[PDB]
């Protein structure tokens, strides 16, 4: 009712189909007026990983400290339209709080490690045509309540 005054907005950063990398850009807004723990946030980005590889993402940058930014890579079960993996990004005690009424922008890459291709166009959480953040329901956010923002596939 006011716990969860979390809003996201995304865009990504690399729109080629057929891509080495995926580019994701969250905007994490508090439109409430109390702090937000981020150590309880989780963000999803739901994919076809077209050749399942070891993957490896990386936060190039965030206020709350990129090294305090991490991924881990989990698969759907079942599998489901757009969506046989995600991303799963969560933040360490040490990215503190997010003050009402602020927003911190978490900008960052995956790939495989091969450096194979994906194919972009199918994804569920893929944005082909934003180029600014845009609020997204094809990601999906997380507190320790459990989901707060989007739609699962
Ligand atoms: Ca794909
Ligand atoms: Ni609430």
């Amino acid at each position: 009712g006011s716990h969860m005054n979390l809003k996201v907005e995304f865009f990504n950063a690399g729109t080629q189909a057929q891509s080495n990398s995926i580019y994701p850009k969250f905007r994490l807004t508090n439109t409430g007026s109390n702090a937000i723990n981020l150590a309880d946030v989780k963000l999803h980005y739901y994919f076809t990983v077209d050749g399942d590889k070891a993957q490896t993402f990386w936060c190039d940058w965030s206020p709350v400290g990129s090294s305090n930014v991490t991924g881990t890579f989990v698969k759907m079960n079942p599998t489901t339209t757009g969506a046989d993996q995600y991303l799963e990004i969560a933040f360490s005690s040490a990215a503190g709080t997010l003050a009402a009424n602020t927003s911190i922008e978490v900008q960052g890459r995956f790939a495989k490690s091969d450096w194979t291709n994906y194919n972009q166009a199918d994804d569920y959480s893929f944005n082909s045509s934003a180029t600014t953040y845009t609020s997204w329901d094809k990601v999906t956010a997380y507190s320790a309540e459990g989901l707060i923002w989007g739609i699962e596939p």
